[PDB]
Order: structure tokens, then sequence, then C-alpha cells
């Protein structure tokens, strides 16, 4: 493939990474929430 | 200085790497909402 298409693979992948690790982080911090409302 | 292959063997790292975040995700989404669900109900 091409050196653009290269880079726009990889800056996707990039932009996919950063959204999903962010997003297991907070629904981590949910699920915290969630199960000390169940001990609670 | 890198080929494409290496460049294809990074990315598929990389994506290796997303594939278990996305799962995890999902994970992370049917368990809350089972919890959410045994609160509230």
């Amino acid at each position: 493939i091409t050196r653009l298409q290269e880079k726009e693979d990889l800056q996707e992948l990039n932009d996919r990474l950063a959204v999903y690790i962010d997003r297991v982080r907070s629904l981590e911090t949910e699920n915290a929430g969630l199960r000390l409302r169940i001990t609670e």
C-alpha cells in the first residue's frame, strides 16, 4: 500500500486505541461503582 | 528506514492489542448491564 495509506491506516489504529483504552477505563470505573452499590 | 513489511507487522501487533480492548469493552458493557439490573430489579 502507499505511504499515505500506511500513515492513514496507522492514524486510524492509534485513534481507535486511544478511544477504546479510554472507554475500558471508564467502564471499569462504572463497574467498580456498580459492584460497590451492590455491596452497600 | 522501516520496510512496508515491518510496518504491516507493526500494525498487526497494534491491532492485536486493540482487539483485546474492544473485547473488554463489550464484556464490561454486558457485565455492567447485569449489575445495574440487579440493583434496580
